[PDB]
């Protein structure tokens, strides 16, 4: 046989780099994937991500209770957090013995897979009682934030989008929806008549993740590395993998 | 300048009646929100309100258990409560120390914000296990409901669609879906293949909302009013703010 | 991070001290002000921040 | 320039020798640390430490009480711990469940640091409702102990003094006080009027420290060894680190 790495008889080097741009593409097409974290930071430095997978679109809703840290298996101050959220919902309508509930969100990051459309993004960031916009009378139902979105690169290849707001502020007190369509850059609508019961199927298949990791470097260990998740830690370093022609 | 309140040229006014009006009139636009209220009322005198607000169509879905009291950071019953949930599904079924759940809700009451069609209602009152009719093979999946919906009216002006229905009897069991469509009175379908999958994300993008309020003053109080919500309490009694051609 | 640590410290005095004489050791978490205890001068005089 | 380690022109080599003498010499200056640690060895393996660190002279003073040893979070037998203080305070003065407390140090390690003039040394070694000599009327308030302490070496450096005292006997119930000065071999009196009120703002000053470590290795381990601290262990082994004009 050649000798690896000499010629274009390396079978095993082409086959490497098609199985990998193999991979990049299926996501692209209209039979992948489209995915959504959403990151939210406690000021105890742990990190809780919500995960959506789905075909041709996707999406995660959360009231402002959903989005409070919960550690399971331990005390959560859980009657004085009711009494919290009564004084969310409304100023004075509590009666809790702190001024400030640690489980509240420091900060939100909203990542989205390489397979999504960035201008079809859409974010719904309410008040604490699942209002978008102060009155329901006066609300858009969305924003569409796409032009915001960071690319996340690795190799010079775009692994994923990013989107990421802190909530530093006593008066930062939210519930949040958001939502992408899978890149469609053919004239086949995959919502027409032909398919659309298969968008409905797709609403049902979705596959849903939730956990609360102590810490970034928890989260960057064993939730982003092992799956090849892309991610953007607080020091601004990409994660991920690049496959398409790569090796 | 002309003097307040004497001529046309009042421009504060004009802006005052026309900045109330656009409010109306956007929530009726198929940009602005459809919302609905369930509220579960309890022998104890407190009210679990569930809220869902979306562009285009919105709906809740709730069986028996979820929709029983539950006291956040206070004792239920939860073992004994299990065991009420097995006699409830059959006779006979459990072995709770009691014949009552006080957790049963003894009312519901469902509001449709003013920008639903009130002929687009829908309702799936099923039995404790979530048949609507008996049995499966028998049942329509719901009943078009909008007949019975009351106005809720302030000045005049409709600010809300209220059905209320009691649960006083022991076999007053159910589970609870509901549905409406926000007004459409123009020919382009929002469902059509053009904007179908911006239908399929506002699925995504609705926000929920979830509390028990103590009592049906504290609702008032501080969920109805501030938000600006339609309600009609125990002694028929209508709140909700009037908009359109108002100062 | 515990949330027990404390985010900020204020020190205030009266008005009736002398803030040349003011001093202040501030130690890491086992109580040495500068790193080793070999090296450490046991205070600092922050009258000049006050 | 001339090969490392071959002439008196390796500055790098005497920067660091000056560096480690300079550290050694400014802790003996009258600007320097004093520093005294008592270590309470429990039955069950685990060292209480109490260090304080100041300027000009250092202290530590303990009751009975205080010396015992507490587990935080954990199970103290709070309840029967005060009936053994009745009972050790007078003899068949409380109603323990127990003959002898495991909660009693077996023995007391005194550690100074080598700044410590040794003549200086003072301890009141108490009974256990703190009186030094059996009755406060024939009761001198202290014993000058200095001639008691070893010397830790490392290198043929004193790195500091101790002296060490078991408790083995069921008698041997003790509160304790240690005392030592800075060495001064000037004719400057840091207590002189000149500089009294810094001595004054010192003892407001001095810096305390507390922890009960589960194991005499993980004292050496992580906290002995970590600040360079001078140590002797149940083996006779000396730890610090030698400066004296040393790389
Ligand atoms: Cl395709
Ligand atoms: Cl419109
Ligand atoms: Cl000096």
């Amino acid at each position: 046989a050649d000798v690896a790495g000499t010629s274009n008889r390396d079978f095993r080097g082409r086959e490497q780099r098609l199985f990998n741009s193999e991979q990049y593409n299926y996501n692209n097409s209209l039979n992948g994937e489209v995915s959504v974290w959403v990151y939210a930071y406690y000021s105890d430095g742990s990190v809780l991500v919500i995960n959506k997978n789905s075909q041709y679109k996707v999406g995660i809703s959360e009231t402002f209770k959903a989005l409070k840290e919960y550690r399971e298996g331990q005390h959560n101050d859980s009657y004085d957090e009711y009494e919290v959220n009564q004084s969310i919902y409304y100023p004075n309508g509590g009666d809790a013995r702190k001024f400030h509930s640690n489980a509240k969100p420091r900060a939100i990051q909203i990542i989205f897979s390489p397979s999504v459309n960035v201008r079809t993004i859409k974010m719904a960031k309410g008040n604490a009682v699942s209002v978008p916009d102060e009155y329901l009378q006066r609300s858009h139902p969305w924003e569409a934030t796409g032009i915001k979105y960071r690319k996340i690169k690795r190799d010079g290849e775009i692994v994923g989008y990013s989107h990421y707001f802190e909530l530093p502020h006593e008066y930062n007190s939210i519930s949040l929806a958001v939502s992408g369509v899978h890149k469609n850059p053919s004239s086949y609508n995959v919502g027409s008549a032909h398919n659309v019961m298969d968008v409905f199927q797709s609403c049902d298949l979705a596959l849903r993740f939730c956990n609360r990791y102590w810490a970034e470097l928890e989260l960057v260990n064993h939730y982003i590395s092992p799956n090849a998740y892309p991610y953007l830690d607080i020091n601004n370093h990409s994660y991920g993998v690049a496959l398409s022609n790569r090796q």
